[PDB]
């Protein structure tokens, strides 16, 4: 599968209440796909025990069609986006997909050890640090260790 995610930092500061940030997943070969059978990471270590929320202010694709969980101990720890069927034609892009994420009582988050945390990044950029699977297999980016 030809897939790429391109990420965007939206909150750069180091020691807060709300990671924030943009996917945007591009096809970036000659055939079409669905977002039902791609899996996307977004690798961060979880500190607290408390809750952990994913919300999404915005975005084209409808926010009613991410499937958001976490998962893995950290820092495999992560938060996972899953997808209902949404096309994304060969060559075609998803375009924003806004995250937040935070925890539920409040609770500041340091994002100096998040594998995925990158404030250089202030406009869409190719970025590897995020993945993406396709049942199970590795077709974008390279996880932490």
């Amino acid at each position: 599968m030809d897939v790429k995610v391109q990420y965007l930092c939206e909150n750069t500061q180091t020691s807060q209440q709300e990671i924030k940030g943009k996917f945007n997943i591009v096809n970036t070969g000659n055939r079409d796909y669905s977002l039902k059978d791609i899996v996307l990471r977004y690798y961060f270590t979880k500190e607290h025990n408390s809750q952990l929320q994913f919300i999404c202010y915005y975005t084209p694709i409808g926010s009613g069609n991410l499937i958001p969980s976490f998962g893995g101990s950290g820092d495999e720890h992560y938060l996972q986006l899953e997808f209902k069927d949404v096309k994304l034609p060969a060559g075609g892009q998803t375009g924003e997909i806004q995250f937040v994420i935070r925890y539920a009582d409040n609770s500041f988050h340091d994002q100096s050890n998040d594998y995925s945390f990158d404030p250089t990044i202030k406009a869409f950029q190719d970025y590897g640090k995020v993945t993406l699977y396709k049942n199970g297999e590795l077709v974008w980016g390279t996880p932490p260790g």
